[PDB]
Order: structure tokens, then C-alpha cells, then sequence
């Protein structure tokens, strides 16, 4: 009894305390201010912005889907002389959610197994086809699909911009689908040409579906298209290629080189870290990241930055993101003048449900500590327009880096071979966490 | 030196400052907030406001212009059992105009001894046809042009509505007549045969251009005019009557009744107190006000109330008025939580140019302590409409009345025969003020 | 912009205090202290004012102290907090002169008070620029050609050095008909820095 009464909420204490809060000026005026102001609104510490908002960068370069093709988009851009060029993210983004869809279907026959309200069904069952993604994921499409210019398959449908609808009528098929195989399961087993047939069925119906809100792609990856197009001088050319070998030899494209390493304080570094059952396609890649400290990290980030080349990277938006300014500064709020402070560091804010990648944006640029030392704010871009920062432009502190951010996606050939072995040996096990890991898909 | 020195912005000083100001948890957080936003948004209390905002009155009823005639207003309303009515505003608009136009030609003549750049001279050419106005103006103009149902002479005309810039051409055109006048002073005597016929070109001149923004009043103030209306039973009637009859036998007004009184602490109580100058109809009534305490004031409006009508009032707006939510105290904004009071009292703030007599208003309605005491609280209300304030109304605290009021108007059959004799006897001789005294002219 | 802005606005009401003192003798309402009492903060300003102010403060690039606060956009509001109190500090002085002479200790003190309640109310809606006229600030900076720099410099020394001004060659004329033609004219009392140039015109 006397510990549920210490566990209680007591008046008196409560009235007591807001007593003795009232006698404190800063209180007075914290809560005048905040029941009038949005915390944020509030809070936002312009003389921090001004020493912070610095868009000076020593180095250089000259949401997923986005950050994944732009090189290549570059790569294009570069290989044609043109003065203008863009991939289709559709094209990517059809095959993704198709592809999703069908390895849903394969998860919760491997999990048939298990019950109904256990912990992975019911986790399969809650975003099956979800618009994120990670980088091995792009690389299971780009594999599979190839690439395409934008102009042959662009954002025409009304879906490929307000998703949420579609995604929920499939969604809503989907756990229809799952009911009908594990019900299926009980009697037959999965092998069994009647589950063989059902799947083939739902295939159909998840296409047939999909088909409605948006076109299956033009051509097929080993079909060829022509395409037609204008280069910086005004002249007009013909390419004709297929999707595959447009994505390898004008994209410039080498799915083997591509690697991501991650700042995951909750393990040791050095380690490989593999996230369960997540993926795509099915049988593509596994989610794999090369645990590493920030120092390496960092370093990473601005030799591939010399060899100028923006850098892929996965943070928690919008956590201390101002995107009416472009700022993320861990310090650009004034919490601690009312007493707001946070001391949970990282490895715990991941295990807590506190921090995890949400989205995945672009490093163009950062600067150096030209004395001799390292660097100390980084240029960074999205695809939200001119609107969103400065001009759509970001600056992000190295301190927000540090605490923020976890992974970066480099090519193995920039990496030491201390750190390439890791990826090259096969003697490396990797630490296996599950599928819902705060450490998975970027938006 | 040493003076000069010591009285010289000190960059040593005010770094010094800043670094102890800063040091400060309270100062800290209020200049966080107040780089971002409003004081008064950033420090209104809603925990005050909760409070105070108290739309419970157990004494109650059943821009000068508008206040002035409502209750003229409410007598046909009732004298004719109408569902609703209106008093024309813009007939007296239009002859307080014209008469301030004219009144201020015969200002410049009466001083055309001073000098062009003398204190009076200079203040007549600043702002001689504004639209502020008192109520011994009121008067002045019911008293020769009656009033009129505003279904015959509506606001249609664009400068009813915005007479900023027909004020304008006429006071550009004021400003070049006085020149006229005075330089033919310089020769003429003023009952000269030359100067009267120049001033008769004026007042023509200026009708003139009146007349292209507004059409004269259709009737002449003994003139009949016949008005068909409804009444609440949806029966029809018709009124022939002139403007001055109308004042009188329908809208009951009589002249002789109104008198104000005014808290002006810069002065004896029981003293009359006279505007010098101040003036709308040449040779027409002063702007006189019997000076008292504000327990007398308060009791008046009581009184006035208890007899169901509302009481006119003039007083500083907007200070410490909050149009969104209604609210007039002088403690809604929680000021000094950032260390800022403000000791001046009244005397002091209207001799220091902090406080003014700017708006007139309508008092209806007021809560007093019921227990043994005096009122709290009082309901005012604007023509803004609807919008400002709560459906157009406002609370008023005791407090404020005290503080940032001034002037009330009252019959003197309700006032004590002790105040009444001030206005009756003939012996008192009133403290005359400048005619440009902050308490005058009220919007 | 707001560098100027920030210390004209400290500098006319200190004048201000001054211009109150220096008339403690006429009465509350005569034409001059009425005036005073107005709009002591006003944003407006002339030529000379601009002088006076970089003479005293110097400039800085707009990069190291922007156009952030809110009131530096709507300073109606700010302004009129100052002034309200501007007007209570007038009675004080006023009334502690009637007694006291103005180089008397209390005076003084009562002045210098005055500053820092004036300094303070001002800190809450702009910060005091973050360098001093003589202090150095290091710029950072990107030319024409994407090449980066470094400028290392105080803001006096800005203002002359790379900004080229030289305060005794500007002179301002003026087309008075009021007044004949070759003479000099001056605006009595009207200024910002305690000190400093007057507003002087050749007609």
C-alpha cells in the first residue's frame, strides 16, 4: 500500500510544487510565453542562428529514390552534355511497391508457422507496403529494372504523388491475401500446387490493382527505347538502349562498388550489422552496415567529397531541423532556458524508441578546419524544392552529425582496406537484429 | 568634459551590461522569445485573462459620432417599434467638415497678428478638418442641422468610409488659403470689404470640392422630408418631418441636458475645465468638462445605468486593450516577468505626452459588488462590429476606468444639485488649457 | 543595416536624457520639452546622423548581424515600450533637477541608471552587435569566381579600408526658398550622438 501511495499522483504535492514554480521568475515567464507559443516557435535562438547559419564551404562538390539516382543522374548529365537531365523515380518506385507487395506474401508464408497475433505477423501486417527504402534495396531494383530518362515515365499519375489512398486499398488486399495462405497453410503445405496456384492468383490481383493507379513501365529491362532528346548546344540526338544497359553505361552504374557504413553506438565497432528480413525483392540483398565510430565517419564523408562526390546519408529528420531557415543544429533552440535538458545519449535514445533514421537526404559540401584539424559544418540537399531551407539547401553542424545520423553509403574503394577486408574476407559474422530495427528504411 | 563624458554612450558600459545581463536565466530566455515575436503576443496571460474575462453584468441596458447618437438612436427605435434603425452618421459627418473648414478660416484670421511659425499658427496648419471630434461638437451640429433616418442618406460615397484622402486635398487647399488670408491681413483690416468677399470665395471653393465627395444633405434642417418605413409588424407608415423636428420629437433629444465630466488629475476637483479654441461650429458652444475624483465618475456611470442608458466615454485606446479577445486591463500582459513597470501615474502620464483622450466609446452595462461595495467591471461596446472583441463587445475593469479613462457624459438632472450648480450657478470661473491639450478631440 | 540601426536608436535616446536636462529649466508644457517628449526614438535620421554613427561604430557585413529580430522588421512596437518608459525617466530627471544641479553626484547616477534600463529594454528585442568598433571579426566569404576568403578586420577599420569612406568629403546642399541663397543653414539640437556633427545644409 504505502508504495502504489508513493506512486500516486498527490494534489497537495502537485499544487505545492506549482507554488514554489510560480515563485521563480523564469517559470512565470516560461509558462506566459508557452501557453501562448509553440515551443519551437518560441525557443528558436536567432543569436545562434547567426553565428551557425554559415553557408561557406571549403569542399565541394561542382526522398530515398531521389538521393540514391542523382549521381547516376549527374553521371548522365555529364555523359550527354545536357543541360538539364532527370531519371524516373516512378520507374523505381512502380517496381518497388509491385515487388514489396509479392515478398509480403513470401513473409508470411515463412511465418505461417507462428501465430496470428505474434509479434512478426502482426508487425508484417501493419505497413506491407510502405514507400521507404534503403540503399541495398535500390540496388535490388536497379539490378533487376535498370534505369530510364524521366521523360519516357514521369509523375503524370495522380498516385505518384498522393500515394497514401493506393497504398491503403492494397494494404487492405494484402492482409485479405494473408488470411486466405495462412488458412491455406493449415492443411496444405507451401510447396503444394494449390498455395502455388493462390499465390500466382494474388500476384495477379496486386498487379491488376496496381495497374489502375499507375502504368506498368513502357519497356521491359532488356527491351530497348529510343529516346529523344536536346544537349546544352540546342542539338538534337536519338539513344537507343535498353533500361539495364542505360543505367550501366550512360548511368555509369557498378552495383558491386556501392557500401554503407553506420554509427550504431549499441554494438561494438568493427562489427558487420545485418537487419532481418527486410527487404524488397525477394531473394535481392540483405540490409548489411559496417558498424563504425564517428571519426571514421566523418573523414569518409570528405574523402568522398574531394573525389567530388555527394554522399548518400541517413538521419533523423526532422529532429532538430529548422526547415524554415535550413538549419540543423542540435543547439539553435533555447531548451535549457526553461530548464529543458536532455542527457540520454545515443546508443540509448535508439534502444529507448527515441531516435531512429527516418529519412535519407544528400551531403554536398562541408567545411574543413583548414588549421589542421577536421570538419565543422556540412552543405546538405533534399528533393523538397526551393522552398523547404535556403533555397532547398541545408547546413547541418558536425555536432548534429555526430548525434543525429547514422549511416553514409560510400564505395568500397575509398574505404581502407583495413575496412574493405571487412566486406571482402566472408570470415565476418554479422550481428542479426530484427526486422522492425529503428535502424532500417529511409523515407 | 566630465559631464559630457559620463553622459556618452560607454561601449565598456553597455558590453559590461550585456555580459551581466546575460548571466541572467530570466533575461536569457526573454530575449530568446523576444527576437521572435511581439511583446504583447509574447506576454499576454492567458492564467489573467482566464479570469478577467467575465461577461457576467448585473446592471445592464435594455466613432464619437456613432456613440454620441445611439442613444437618439434606441428613442425612435422604441418611439416608433421598429425592429431596427439608424441614424444617418454621414449627415453630420458632412457638416462637421464643412463647419471645421470654415471654423478654421476664421482661426488663421483671429491670429493673423503671430507669426507664421508661431506655436498656435503652426498647430492650425497641421490638422484642420480631422474627423475626431467632442461632444459639445455633437451638439453644435444637432443644435443647426438636426438629425436624419440614415435610409435617406446613407455611407455610399468612398470617402464616407476613407476620407483620408479627400481630408487631404482639402487641407492642401486650407493651407493655401490661409496664406491668402494672412498676406492680405497684412494691409486689409479683417471687416474689410476685400477680406470678407475672400473669405466667401473660400467657403465656396470649399463646398465646392465637398460636393464631389459627398452630395449636400437632401433637405435643409427646416426643411420636410417624407420617410417610409416598417415597423416590427411589417405595417407600413409614413413620416413627414424636418431634420430639427426629428431630433427633437422623435429621436427626444434636448441640448440642454448633456453635460461631461472628466478625471483630470492635473487639476482641482470641483473646478470647471475649459479646451481653448477647440471647435467645430464658429460661434457655437466650448469643450467644457467639471473635473472629479473617480469615485464620483464611477458612481455617475452606476447611476446612469440603473437609469437603462448607456453612457458615452472617451478614453486612451488602444492602450492595454486586446481587440482579438475584448479585453480591457492594464495587467493582461505580463510585463514584468521582463522586469518592466511603469510607475508615471495619470497626472504625470497626460503631462508627459504618455496619455491621451483618443476614442470615444459606449458604456453598457457593469457589475457591481453586489456585497456592500462599489463596480468591477464594466461592459463596453464599439462600432467595429462583430469582429473586434467578442461579437463586438468589451469588459472594462474597474482599474482600467480609473487609469486610462477620462471623460463620461451625463444629464445634470442626475447629478448632485452640489455638481449641478457648478454647471448653473455662473460664478465659477474655469481653468482655460491650449487648444491643442491631449484632452480633447476624440475619434 | 541593423548595426546602424541597433545604435542609432541607443544613441537618440541617451540624447534624449540629455536634451531633457539640458531644458530642465522651461516648463512641462512649454514648445520645446512637449516636442521632446513626441517621438524621442524615432527611426528616421539625416546624413550627418549617418556620419556620426560611423564614425563612433564603423561597419560590418550584413553576414555577421542580419535582419533576424522581429522588430528590426516592426520596430513600431518596440519603439513605443521605449518611449513610454523615455517618458517616465524625463519626469524623473526634471523633477530630481529641481532640487539637485545637473553635475551633482545624484544626477549623474540617476542618468547613468537610466542608460542601463535603456540598454537593457533594447537587448530584448536585438542583440548589441557581436564585435566592438575596435574588435576584430574574422569574414568569411565567397567572390565571383566560387573562390573562398577570409577577411580579418575590425569594423572601423572595414568601413574605411574596404568600404572607402572618408567622413570629411561628404557635404550636403539643400534648395530652401525660405532662406537666401549661399548661406549655411543649421538644424537646431537635432541629432543622434551626443557630440556629435549637427545637420548643416548649403542653401
Amino acid at each position: 500500500f504505502q508504495g502504489a501511495m508513493s506512486s500516486s499522483i498527490d494534489i497537495s504535492k502537485i499544487n505545492s510544487w506549482n507554488k514554489e514554480f510560480q515563485s521563480d521568475l523564469t517559470h512565470q515567464l516560461a509558462t506566459t510565453v508557452l501557453k501562448n507559443y509553440n515551443a519551437d516557435d518560441a525557443l528558436l535562438n536567432k543569436t545562434r542562428l547567426q553565428k551557425q547559419d554559415n553557408r561557406v564551404f571549403n569542399t565541394v562538390v561542382s526522398c530515398w529514390l531521389f538521393a540514391a539516382t542523382n549521381q547516376l543522374r549527374l553521371n548522365v548529365l555529364s555523359e550527354l552534355n545536357l543541360k538539364e537531365f532527370e531519371l524516373s523515380q516512378a520507374y523505381l518506385f512502380f517496381y518497388d511497391k509491385l515487388e514489396k507487395a509479392n515478398y509480403f506474401l513470401d513473409q508470411i508464408v515463412s511465418s505461417a508457422d507462428q501465430d496470428i497475433d505474434s509479434r512478426l505477423v502482426q508487425y508484417l501486417l501493419a505497413a506491407p507496403t510502405e514507400d521507404g527504402g534503403q540503399y541495398s534495396m535500390f540496388l535490388n531494383l536497379v539490378k533487376k529494372y535498370g534505369l530510364i530518362p524521366k521523360d519516357l515515365y514521369g509523375d503524370l499519375p495522380y498516385s505518384t504523388t498522393a500515394s497514401r489512398k493506393w497504398n491503403s486499398l492494397l494494404t487492405t488486399k494484402l492482409r485479405e491475401f494473408a488470411e486466405t495462405l495462412r488458412t491455406a497453410l493449415k492443411e496444405r503445405s507451401a510447396d503444394d500446387s494449390i498455395i502455388v496456384t493462390l499465390r500466382e492468383q494474388m500476384q495477379r490481383e496486386i498487379f491488376r490493382l496496381m495497374s489502375l493507379f499507375m502504368d506498368i513501365p513502357p519497356v521491359q529491362p532488356n527491351e530497348q527505347f529510343t529516346w529523344e532528346y536536346v544537349d546544352k548546344d540546342k542539338k538534337i540526338h536519338t539513344i537507343k538502349s535498353t533500361p539495364l544497359e542505360f543505367a550501366s553505361k550512360y548511368a555509369k552504374l557498378d552495383p558491386s562498388t556501392p557500401v554503407s557504413l553506420i554509427n550504431d553506438p549499441r554494438h561494438p565497432y568493427g562489427k558487420l550489422i545485418k537487419i532481418d528480413r527486410l527487404g524488397n525483392v525477394l531473394g535481392g540483398d540483405a540490409v548489411i552496415y559496417l558498424n563504425v565510430d564517428n571519426e571514421t565517419l566523418s573523414k569518409l564523408v570528405v574523402k568522398r567529397l574531394q573525389n567530388n562526390k555527394a554522399v548518400f546519408f541517413g538521419s533523423h529528420t526532422p529532429k532538430f531541423m529548422d526547415k524554415k531557415t535550413g538549419v540543423m543544429d542540435i543547439e539553435l533552440w533555447n531548451y535549457p532556458a526553461i530548464g529543458y535538458n536532455l542527457p540520454q545519449q545515443k546508443a540509448s535514445r535508439i534502444r529507448y524508441h527515441e531516435s531512429l533514421m527516418t529519412l535519407a537526404m544528400l551531403i554536398t559540401g562541408c567545411h574543413v578546419d583548414e588549421t589542421s584539424k577536421l570538419p565543422l559544418r556540412y552543405r546538405v540537399e533534399n528533393s523538397w524544392g526551393k522552398d523547404s531551407g535556403k533555397d532547398g539547401l541545408y547546413v547541418m553542424t558536425q555536432k548534429y552529425f555526430e548525434e543525429y545520423c547514422f549511416q553514409i553509403v560510400v564505395d568500397i574503394n575509398e574505404l581502407p582496406k583495413e575496412l574493405a577486408s571487412k566486406f571482402t574476407s566472408g570470415k565476418e559474422e554479422p550481428i542479426v537484429l530484427p526486422i522492425w530495427d529503428p535502424m532500417g528504411a529511409l523515407a
